[PDB]
């Protein structure tokens, strides 16, 4: 029997993984067991089975989890299975370098499905406001003269009775803090990390990372964010956003489906933000447009029993089919870019939309050491937004947190 460790991707997690796999069972007369790691406590477990070679046979790995666990010389390559899937065109390429170990020439996780994040926009509000919506996602320009008219805005919710926020974004020291950050860093021409010199360096304090910075940490400065914001998580902006508190957020494809689900069943279908939800892309900075991805990937540890089966579960859960079928479930887009072509996405405006965005889609180099530079960044990122929280992010402050971060990172990075 194959045993697979997933996270907690949908709804009934476990549930709709066993769904997911029946076909590939009766075909192969197996049974796959799957146990559900908590997010929080996936790594630690994961790293253990590494360590000891006590484990599953497959492993979901976030994309950003890829280098530091093939550097550890426990995954088996599965350029095998890639190329029976394709090869390098059936992918994003921001997504097929989530396959390797950064400039490894073998890859060791299948991409699973990719995490992409868009704006969503109240349509009522910024026809209200009199913003055309193409022009507030197209620039940065016309992204902060949007909040400056929806600010200005006599418009209330019609359930709230109350103005709308602008814009929510949260403000913690938690990684959706780099990710929300990236498309700005990336935007203006910046990075997080580099090579550079015949080294990889942070480029968190270049010229271009510090003005894609400081323009998105400066609109919180300007009166389009709340303060409330700056302490709340994704999950709770989600739900001011449906509770009809905010004109602007940024998140993936899961709340499409969500905008759909009466609220007598968890959903938020009656509230008027269900009846007037737009997307957008990011949009563009000075030096081009790009979306943030991250998602899941699977691995076949290397001290497994069962190879042979495991790559034609990997096969399985990383072709068409099995990709449309998991999207419906995680709401998330699916990994293999030719499953984009389904009706079930391409018959969704919201969704379109979504697809429009990923071909904008940029990931974090793939480090062994990605986990200790993401950490030092989201802690000098708080550290600059908690100057928000005060009105006290400068320019020069902005710069001088990054000077430390750049030197506290290009330390992590000299040692291995
Ligand atoms: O604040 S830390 O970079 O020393
Ligand atoms: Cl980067």
């Amino acid at each position: 029997t194959l045993e697979v460790w997933i996270m907690p991707n949908s709804p009934q997690p476990a549930e709709d993984f066993k769904a997911l796999v029946a076909p590939f069972e009766k075909a192969h007369g197996v049974e796959v067991k799957v146990t559900v790691l908590d997010w929080g406590v996936a790594w630690t477990k994961i790293t253990t089975a590494a360590t000891s070679g006590v484990g599953p046979d497959l492993t979901q790995l976030g994309t950003t989890w890829v280098g530091a666990i093939s550097a550890m010389g426990v995954l088996e390559p599965v350029d095998d299975v890639l190329e029976a899937l394709g090869g390098e065109k059936a992918y994003l390429p921001a997504v097929w370098r989530t396959t390797r170990l950064e400039g490894a020439r073998q890859a060791t996780a299948v991409p699973w499905f990719s995490e992409l994040r868009a704006f969503y926009y109240r349509t009522d509000a910024l026809k209200a406001a009199g913003v055309n919506p193409a022009e507030m996602f197209a620039s940065w320009q016309g992204f902060e003269a949007g909040l400056a008219r929806l600010k200005a805005s006599s418009f209330r919710d019609p359930e709230t009775k109350a103005p709308l926020a602008p814009l929510c974004t949260p403000g913690k020291n938690s990684w959706d803090v780099l990710h929300n950050a990236a498309p700005w860093i990336w935007g203006a021409g910046g990075e997080i990390v580099r090579q550079a010199g015949g080294r990889w360096q942070s480029a968190l304090n270049s010229p271009e990372s510090l003005e894609g910075l400081y323009f998105f940490l400066s609109l919180a400065q300007k009166g389009y964010v709340p303060a409330e914001s700056l302490e709340k998580n994704t999950a709770q902006i989600e739900a001011d956003f449906q509770a009809g508190k905010c004109a602007v957020f940024a998140s993936g494809p899961w709340m499409i489906q969500r905008a759909q689900v009466p609220e007598a069943k968890g959903g938020f279908a009656e509230r008027t933000a269900a009846k007037n939800l737009g997307v957008a892309p990011y949009p563009a900075g000075p030096k081009g447009r790009y979306t943030f991805f991250g998602g899941s990937n699977l691995a076949l540890f290397n001290f497994s029993k069962n190879k042979p089966l495991a790559k034609e579960l990997l096969k399985y859960l990383g072709g068409p089919e099995a990709q449309v079928r998991y999207a419906q479930m995680t709401g998330m887009l699916p990994a293999l870019r030719s499953a984009w072509s389904d009706p079930s996405f391409q018959q969704n405006p919201l969704l379109r939309t979504f697809i429009q965005a990923a071909q904008f889609g940029r990931t974090y180099p793939s480090l062994a050491g990605w986990g200790g530079v993401e950490n030092l960044a989201v802690q000098h990122l708080g550290m600059a937004w908690d100057l928000v929280a005060q009105g006290r992010l400068t320019r020069e402050a902005l710069k001088d947190l990054m000077d430390k971060a750049s030197a506290a990172i290009n330390q992590a990075l000299r040692h291995h």
